[PDB]
């Protein structure tokens, strides 16, 4: 898998953190993946209809145009994952 | 084996016998799954990849991510933090913080470098 292909090329290149790319949905919208610490991570682009117009994000406050125009951005700023920025809640009991 | 800054606090979320992400993984699986659970339910276990470091764990529809808890010393008084942005003197407060707040990852803390080939 796409996870898999960046494990091989990062870790068999030293690649920096950052190292990404972006592969279509399975059955929705894309998913970005970059290379983090030794670890793949992942989060959705997602996609709406910005009065007509067609626009993509990670985060609700910041659309593009496009996926290029999406990862240009997120190449001068850092990223930004509203999958994945939400609030903890109940506890997991026991180990 | 609780780090000593969280003596006097409940913490049903605290597994320091998790020791490993793939573990995590599925303790959350099996009990998110199929029970209805809420996303953003959480456990917080040892870091298998940093020493003296915590990792955050938590359900997402189908998914489970993973944050480093980082902590260190600031003027003889342990900090932790996911971003160094705010500190808390105990993973309680950092946990209560992130209850009412949204997360924000060290994991996401950069900018998108080099697209593979």
């Amino acid at each position: 898998s796409a996870e898999k292909l960046l494990q091989e090329y990062c870790a068999e290149t030293g690649a920096k953190d950052g190292t990404f790319l972006v592969r279509e949905s399975e059955t929705f919208d894309y998913t970005l993946s970059f290379w983090r610490s030794g670890r793949v991570q992942h989060c959705r682009i997602r996609s709406t209809m910005e009065n007509g117009v067609m626009k993509y994000y990670l985060t609700d406050n910041l659309t593009f145009n496009s996926i290029y125009a999406l990862i240009q951005h997120y190449r001068e700023a850092h990223l930004r994952c509203a999958e994945f920025e939400l609030r903890l809640t109940d506890p997991v009991p026991n180990p």
